[PDB]
């Protein structure tokens, strides 16, 4: 049920961006934690991503919990930050972002598996929280229906797409793409893998989620209350539960559609983690402060 | 593992259609069949409904088999016959046809099934195998992939709906009948539902399923020679079914991709019901026989 949290500069642009205030300090691995100052405002995630490196390096720390869902674990990735600082890329950046990345670190880890007497069903579902009101991605009613049991949750209507071939997943990722590049930036876009697997041998059956996140522009209709509603919300939630007496603490999943939805994939064994995206260019460091002060405080 | 055969005359039209030399003789309910005439030659299918019946009453029948899917059984329903005869009307007629009477009678019986500690899951598939090429109705790669053990069938990369809410069906419905109604003529749709259902209180884990079959114009690109290929084929895979010594007799199953795709909602413990629509309408008279030729032979 651990959280992390990693920031991730991304390198500067042709449209604006300029040098640099942004002093990534070098990773200490003791603490194993991460400082970095900003110009001095210090701020310490859970490893800090500079725009040397790339989706594949970002995705080689992830990777790890990433697996956990193989092991019936649940799993929640964010993507937050002002607007334009990477969130979509750093998610579904094509063959490198962490959704590609985690579909084929995934596949890979099931064919290697099945050797291992188990064996996996996948299926996943691509839906977006714009203005709190869930819109199915992959394709009416769309709410949250929860199984206190099992501890599922499923999405009324949502449309769930089995993840059996390659090519699937190449349209499903290419359709995603195409979605959430340049809207998708005043709303949350969200990629749910659910790793079923049985397994003959010791008929152990395995269910887990993954929650790829693609928060909404955290930068600064009225979508706007909404978008700094849900963002606001998802910040107490996480902090909420990162907190020590939080099992006793009162956490207000329901107070969002989107905590409320991955609010299962949030508790108990879950693994949580928070990308605060942020740009290098000084245009931006007013913006940026407010990212890596939702992270900074939301990671206590 | 029954095989049942039934007619299915239609009420004449403005377009074409005259009189009528389709003699329907009573339903004979001792010898359980219900012979009927041509001008003369003779038929007896499951019982006949001439264009009097509607399709409450043709599912009344039906009713009975479609509900054994929930006893874990699979189910074949086919609508053969010329064109304009009636196929997609039988199946689809909006809250009327096959289809739009199984989710509901299936939906109604799950409703009073919870209540007996019971419980249902049920998804359904939407394709179309036309020039032997499975079309996702519902939404590449689409082969028919069977599992010895379980007897079950998936088809790779086609959409597979949670039948959830009644909005669902009502859509997925609409848009079925859109797609057959007035290229549906020279394919085969199927309408696939998935029954499954646990229980906690006897955990008695159940499976089934209902194959709803339009065949394609048994009417008089060369996808002519593939549909008289396909008809032709079912014909031969019923016949051979509904043989005596066939648990011992070869079938060509895999000698077309619908019937090798039904292949196990199609032996062991299967449902198949055979619908042969035809006109009344004597400008028919040529085409109709042949229907009535196809199913009185298929039916031995
Ligand atoms: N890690 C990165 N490496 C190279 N370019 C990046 C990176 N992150 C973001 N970008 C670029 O920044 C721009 C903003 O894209 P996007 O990821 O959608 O940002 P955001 O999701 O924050 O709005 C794009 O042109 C993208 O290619
Ligand atoms: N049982 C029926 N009652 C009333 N009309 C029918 C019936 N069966 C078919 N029809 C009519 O015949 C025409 C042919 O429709 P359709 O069902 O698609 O036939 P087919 O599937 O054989 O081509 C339609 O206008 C339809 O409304
Ligand atoms: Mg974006
Ligand atoms: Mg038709």
């Amino acid at each position: 049920g651990n959280i992390r949290v990693y920031c991730r500069i991304r390198p500067a642009l042709k449209n604006l961006e300029d040098t640099s205030l942004i002093n990534v300090n070098e990773f200490d691995d003791n603490s194993g934690v991460q400082s970095m100052e900003v110009t001095v405002h210090e701020f310490k995630f859970d490893k800090i991503f500079d725009q040397q490196d790339t989706n594949v390096d970002v995705f080689k720390e992830v990777g790890q919990l990433v697996q956990s869902s193989l092991d019936g674990y649940n799993v929640c990735i964010f993507a937050y930050g002002q607007t334009g600082s990477g969130k979509t890329f750093t998610m579904l950046n094509p063959g490198d972002g962490i959704i590609p990345s985690t579909i084929s670190h995934i596949f890979n880890w099931i064919n290697k598996l099945k050797t291992k007497g188990w064996d996996y069903k996948v299926n996943c579902e691509f839906i977006e929280i714009y203005n709190e009101n869930i819109v199915d991605l992959l394709r009416l009613k769309h709410e949250i229906r929860h199984d206190q049991e099992t501890k599922t949750t499923t999405i009324t209507n949502v449309t769930s797409c089995k993840l059996e071939s390659e090519e699937m997943v190449e349209i499903i990722l290419k359709k995603a793409n195409k979605l959430r590049s340049t809207h998708s930036s005043r709303s949350h876009s969200i990629f749910i893998i659910h790793l079923s697997g049985s397994n003959a041998k010791t008929g152990a059956h395995s269910y887990g989620t993954l929650n790829l996140v693609d928060l909404a522009g955290s930068a600064r209709l009225r979508e706007t209350q909404n978008i700094n509603k849900s963002l606001s919300c998802l910040g107490d939630v996480i902090h909420a539960l990162g907190q020590p007496d939080s099992t006793k603490r009162h956490i207000p999943f329901r107070n969002s559609k989107l905590t409320y939805l991955l609010q299962y994939s949030l508790t108990g064994d879950s693994k949580t983690l928070m990308f605060v995206n942020i740009s290098p260019s000084s245009s931006h460091i007013n913006e940026t402060l407010n990212s890596l002060r939702f992270a900074s405080k939301v990671n206590s």
